[PDB]
């Protein structure tokens, strides 16, 4: 894809909700159709049919698949064979090997565990990689913690550490850098603060979970 | 050991003070009997006899030995042969090789130098490792600095950087993560702040230097 | 050189301004004569003649050359052959290989790109390296960003992350650690804050762009 030519506003859309695909695509620069956490276990088969029967522009759509080694991932790759999509987002990306095994597709590696952070440069360097993203929620969960943000709302240090790690790793290997979702959708002040910072430090994209976030991201990345 | 089954409150006890061993063990989840800085050069021989003649429960006790390559470390390992202890804490841990050479014992690697930080993942991955700890005092000392904390009491950036480095490295390799000692014992406010943060980001343990710290650690790690 | 014996106040002096070399050397502990950004494309040939015809004490002077693989770097190394200088500062240092290729000279590697940060330990370990420096301006520029500092004047997280990375990498390999320039020359409050922090965490040097900065650096590093 020409991912860098598309704007900074990427938007997750659960793949079991095809009646929303068209609105997502007109609201966003790029849509991430999601087969992992946006979709309940029981509705994943249905998401996979929707992925095949309701297409979006493949130059502006990526698919978030399930994690390395899972049965769900194998079922997802089977469903993708029926589409025109070329670019997948790998959750819980923990090794170069997990990226390589997705060739010949392009991969955005979403690093949200300790192992992924420690191996960030190896992941970024892997031949299929075209982008690196980070997520604070599952990072804190898999570390054994309870809260990604302190009381005043700033990320805790380890999240801030991983953020920089992934920005550097992506940029060292010429990859797109994607900043993490702002989970408090109505907190537009917080999102503006993060997206302006993201833009200023050289993130390419801030990923969004609701269409209302897109304008604020696009404005933050203006100059 | 089943270190994860024991609580979050670990407590250093100088090994030259056997009259205190029993009180330490009833106050703490785990006791670290110390052969390094808690004991003066001249009293180390005596600590080593105390280590042999006054035993603690080996399921709930670890021994802090001296650093790699030192004569003191060799004398410590000789004294440990006479005990039931299985798990040692290696100060100034700087390489996988320093951990490997302690096999077949289990090792908590205490990283408190630049080299240890740079090599954190290699240290964490080493087969004997069961835990990773960090210490800010000797990190700053060996870097050539003078102060681990700024005027408002927060750690300086490099300490905060090492903290996250060791949390990630431990968690990437399935190891226990131990947060650094709060040296200002009477500053219970500061300890509560650090331990609640430690718990929230997935530290398993906060290490203590005085029995009064244990309750505050155990409460911070509650939920 | 005996770089550690010289003071903490290093000062850049554009190499096209030889009428200023003597004043720079009396104002500073060490002078960095600059062939890269302090000198415009058209004046570089002239800088190189000045470097040869107006000598400074080689025990107290280093030369900032141009980047790896550039024609300018090759012209710089040709000009240096005519001098008594032994120690060069490599901008945009990105690999051990870029340092090795400068042997047998001593090298201060100035890390100011993502690749340099990711490869910091490899760079520090390289045999010619005697020092590591970082720069926030070109780090942010090459990452694709616009601002190294937030509104309240603190560095953005990625700069703070690289700072610590380079301090650790230098110290892990016994190298001098050089803290980044304070670009707002008249902001002596900001420089004092950074230099006192630098000194406290074990930086050896804070690099300066104007002679007025030297006293404030030397006082910050006192004890």
């Amino acid at each position: 894809m020409n991912l860098r030519a598309a704007g900074p506003g990427w938007l997750f859309c659960p793949a079991d909700a095809p009646e929303a695909f068209a609105a997502a695509a007109a609201a966003a620069d790029v849509v991430i159709l999601d087969l992992e956490d946006g979709v309940a276990a029981a509705q994943k088969p249905a998401a996979r049919n929707a992925l095949r029967d309701t297409p979006l522009d493949p130059e502006r759509t990526v698919v978030r698949i399930n994690a390395g080694g899972t049965a769900d991932q194998a079922r997802d790759l089977e469903a993708l064979a029926g589409t025109a999509y070329t670019t997948v987002m790998l959750p819980k990306a923990e090794s170069a090997a997990q990226v390589i095994e997705l060739a010949p597709r392009d991969v955005i590696a979403l690093v949200e565990t300790a192992r992924g952070a420690v191996c960030a440069a190896e992941i970024a360097a892997a031949d299929p990689t075209v982008g690196m993203m980070w997520g604070a929620e599952d990072l804190i969960a898999t570390l054994g913690g309870s809260s990604s943000r302190r009381a005043d709302g700033a990320y805790r240090d380890v999240a801030r550490h991983v953020r920089s790690t992934i920005l550097l790793a992506a940029s060292a290997f010429g990859r797109l850098a994607l900043d993490a979702v702002h989970l408090d959708i109505l907190d537009v002040e917080g999102l503006q603060e993060e997206a302006r910072d993201a833009a200023a430090v050289g993130f390419d994209v801030t990923v969004c979970i609701h269409p209302s976030q897109i304008p604020v991201v696009r404005k933050a990345y203006a100059a």
